[PDB]
């Protein structure tokens, strides 16, 4: 009950981080709305969980993100949590392999989705006095190899996170981000398969943390229940779910 | 029930920051023992809240930490979690102003207490792979005016906190700390009633946050449940509890 | 001497912060290449500074970014330094304000510039071993109000910095950023002048930094020199260039 | 001559990173002022060098240091810079073998030392509008595996160097640091020759860097001479010269 009587919409909600934050939502009370553009996971979690519906929606369609917000408030009255999830990691690649129109298309899903969203939930939030959750990357704060426009859009959802903060905070609107590590999920698996040696890909990514594994999807969920919840002198805030990486030297006489 | 059958000590814990924690773990259903060098707070919330227990016990007195530590698994069995809060901010004071002598001091308690507990205790949380949770300060991470030694204990702290938490990822053991901003507590109280005006003093610290209030020893205390209980892949984390004053631009042509 | 027999090509150099770049990597024995959208200023700098000449390229422009590289080439022989210095802050513009397309249009040039340059450039950078400096800003990193745009393509310059030096550094080629805070430039200058108080804008700003004033092109220039010059071993670095905005609370009970 | 006319102190001078910053200032114009506790290295660099003096200081013993700034002051006239960098990294130590002993007396070198000359020179500085430049280190902010204590002091310095860089701002002094990784010096040698295999951990420290070697010394002082005669609007800062080693993932499923 730590957020009930409460409405969320968790975009790309259907599979990987985004559908442990749905099921954390749904754990603490919360009704929750699952976004996304596929079909297959969210509308089986729809079947799975008391709580949870399914809409499709694109969060690059600026009309489908308009139709999310209608249909959540015609729905369940109100809106209190926006989780901004969806987003996508390319296949790595040399900075001379990228081109603007990739880097483009990609700043439309990571970067311009969540802008779009909050701006439409913006005004049933300040009425709710509810919150925004962005999930950007540890790479954001850090660098990656192969992956100038990947890193390139975290580092602005991190940034994007604090400007809204302040020019929330005179409304009482919250919004924070969470930096995910190394999580396992189907986008994790995707990428990995499409390495020369998967399991070297793999056993390399577990190591990368302190703590020896990767994270699970119910890790990152629970620190966005959080945010959500508990945090309520926390705004502009990067929550880190990395295991440690960012702690220490690693693999990366003067002369 | 988030922290059932668990064991943590609070350093600090009869008043102020300290106090908030003891009450977030007591309400999750851990069973808190309250270690303060004074007895008239922590024997009252003994008194007050069933699962407290107070410890009289001056974190700087080597042997005092020792009787903490061996008395809590006498009493309990088992100690999951540390929480070093105790320490101290002294008034304001301009550089030339401060001593060496003075600045040592104040190291004994913000620091030495923390490493000296955090020593005694691994053994047993090593056992029940349990957590460390310093709580520091975001003074340490931008600076303060007229806080010299201050800021120096405060950012020793997170900084041990990273290389801590490395030292002890192999064997299970997270070690994170919490940096608040503002938090209205007795110590604040105190230290603006010296200033000549004490109401603008505290306006001014409203002021600081964009959320435009100082923050509550409840909403410390709810970070270090989390961080306790939920929190599985985060370790040397500084987690801001601050109302977003490190944000932005503030009152701090090119001649 | 530092930086003789070096060509350097610095972006929007023909006024402000990108004018005080050319002027200290002229005065540092190099030849630089002063791109701009705009012949008025570039053009007197030409004929004002012996080493610096003046090529019309509006850095949003694929086909413009790809002749003032070979025409570098061309002229010069060799290409030492990329400094991508264009950039715009729009006019303080609440979240509600802002629009998805005006945000597309900010990415272009303050982001996607950036990176089309230092595509191009950067064959020609790893036959000299030479280096990259991007001019990003301090409220990439701390947020400001009324500027989400603005801050997240700021944010994201900071972030590609760091990708960017780390699939570059096998090759010999560091690639670093300038973060500025408040420098007295035309725009600076323009932006005041749309404000009810233009006076009171300005000295707001002066006093947001500790030093107590804004800052001058010819320090960021002189930051610029360093990390082509002397920087040997920095790679992905930010160099904050703000007089200490960043520090310490502000102008930005528990209730 | 970029600091001609000036006058700069540098605590352990007389080898590894220290030399290597009293070569620089040399270079670049200025009368240095060598202080080393030991005899043997600053001696022979004052016979080298023409406009650098040895001065033997204890940074830990306070007569030493107020004779260092009398004798400056007698011979010179005047002082213009204060670089801070004796310190000292302990052989690697697990936690639960280090000493609360141990850690009070590298307090008092890497940390209280710099707090005590920084505190005699200061009214000298303030005539002059000098500043201050503390040697950190990069571990200071991301931590270090069996470091505790050392790691703790350097959290301290690069604190201590904002909260500073607040309290003399309006006086016109800045105070800032430099935050270095691997550099390959004496000591760096003499704790690789500790190891099992020296060899094995030498090349595991030139990789932990994306430019593939360590840095030297000379690099070191380049940063240093830059922080104090042309960063005129930087306070504050910590400037890193660590060859990208914060950068990305590295050697540190979801199980
Ligand atoms: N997995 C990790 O290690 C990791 C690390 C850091 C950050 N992240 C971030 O976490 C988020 C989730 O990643 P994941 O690993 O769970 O990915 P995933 O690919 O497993 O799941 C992403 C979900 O979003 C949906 N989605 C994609 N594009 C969409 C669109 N236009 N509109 C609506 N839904 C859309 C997908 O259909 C899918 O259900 C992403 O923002 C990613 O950048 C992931
Ligand atoms: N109040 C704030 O705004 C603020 C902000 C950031 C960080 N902090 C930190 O939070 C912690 C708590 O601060 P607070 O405002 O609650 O202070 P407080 O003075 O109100 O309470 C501190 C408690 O610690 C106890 N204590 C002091 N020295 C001790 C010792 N040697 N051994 C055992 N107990 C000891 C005191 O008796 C008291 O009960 C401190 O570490 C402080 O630096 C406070
Ligand atoms: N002035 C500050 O306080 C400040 C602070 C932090 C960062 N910055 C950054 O510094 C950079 C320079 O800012 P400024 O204050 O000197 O601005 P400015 O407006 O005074 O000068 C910018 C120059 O870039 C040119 N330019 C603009 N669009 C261009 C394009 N498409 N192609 C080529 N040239 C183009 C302009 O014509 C002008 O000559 C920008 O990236 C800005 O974000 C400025
Ligand atoms: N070498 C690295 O990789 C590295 C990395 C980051 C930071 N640092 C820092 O750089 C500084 C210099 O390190 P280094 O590698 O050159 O060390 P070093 O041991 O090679 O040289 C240190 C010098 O300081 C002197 N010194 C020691 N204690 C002193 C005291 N009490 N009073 C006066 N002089 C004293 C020594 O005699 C010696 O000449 C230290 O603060 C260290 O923490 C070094
Ligand atoms: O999606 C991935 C990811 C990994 C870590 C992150 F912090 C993040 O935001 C995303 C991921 C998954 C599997 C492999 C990789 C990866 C491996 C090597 C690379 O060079 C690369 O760019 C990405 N990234
Ligand atoms: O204890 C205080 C505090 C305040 C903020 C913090 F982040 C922190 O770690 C501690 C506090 C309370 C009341 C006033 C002040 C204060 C005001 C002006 C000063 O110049 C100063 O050094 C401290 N600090
Ligand atoms: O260009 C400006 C700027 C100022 C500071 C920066 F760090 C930066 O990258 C850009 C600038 C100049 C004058 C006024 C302002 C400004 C003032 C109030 C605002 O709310 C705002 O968004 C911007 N910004
Ligand atoms: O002095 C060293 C050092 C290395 C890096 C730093 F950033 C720093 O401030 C100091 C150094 C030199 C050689 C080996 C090591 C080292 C290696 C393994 C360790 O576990 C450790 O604590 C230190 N540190
Ligand atoms: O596909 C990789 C992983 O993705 C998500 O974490 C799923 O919850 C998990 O069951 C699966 O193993
Ligand atoms: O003394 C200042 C404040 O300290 C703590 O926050 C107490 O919980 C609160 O009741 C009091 O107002
Ligand atoms: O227009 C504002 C300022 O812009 C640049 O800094 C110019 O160099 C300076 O002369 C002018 O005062
Ligand atoms: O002892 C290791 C190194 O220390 C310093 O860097 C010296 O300048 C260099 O000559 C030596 O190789
Ligand atoms: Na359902
Ligand atoms: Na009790
Ligand atoms: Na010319
Ligand atoms: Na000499």
């Amino acid at each position: 009950t730590r957020y009930a009587g409460k409405v969320v919409v968790v975009t790309g909600g259907g599979r990987g981080i985004g559908a442990g934050i749905v099921r954390a939502f749904v754990n603490s009370g919360a009704r929750v709305v699952i976004c996304d553009k596929d079909e297959s996971g969210g509308r089986a979690l729809e079947q799975e969980l008391p709580g949870a519906v399914f809409i499709l929606c694109d969060v690059t369609q600026e009309d489908d993100v308009k139709t999310l917000v209608s249909e959540t408030i015609r729905r369940f009255g109100r809106l209190d949590c926006v989780v901004n999830n969806a987003g996508h990691h390319p296949p790595p690649q040399r900075p001379e392999e990228t081109s603007a129109q990739g880097f483009r298309q990609l700043l439309e899903l990571n970067l311009l989705g969540t802008y779009t969203l909050t701006k439409l939930a913006l005004p049933y939030l300040r009425k709710s006095q509810g919150n925004v959750i962005n999930i950007s990357s540890l790479v954001g704060a850090i660098g990656q190899a192969q992956a100038v426009p990947y890193v390139a859009t975290k580092g602005a959802v991190t940034a994007m996170t604090k400007a809204l903060a302040l020019d929330e905070s005179p409304y009482g609107v919250r919004v924070n981000c969470i930096s995910p590590g190394n999580i396992w999920t189907p986008l994790w698996e995707e990428l990995a398969a499409l390495m020369p040696d998967p399991r070297a890909t793999i056993r390399e990514g577990m190591l990368a943390q302190p703590l020896g594994r990767m994270g699970q999807p119910a890790e990152v969920g629970a620190a966005a229940v959080f945010l959500a919840s508990e945090a309520n002198f926390c705004t502009g805030i990067e929550l880190l779910v990395t295991g440690g990486a960012e702690l220490g030297y690693g693999c990366k006489p003067s002369g």
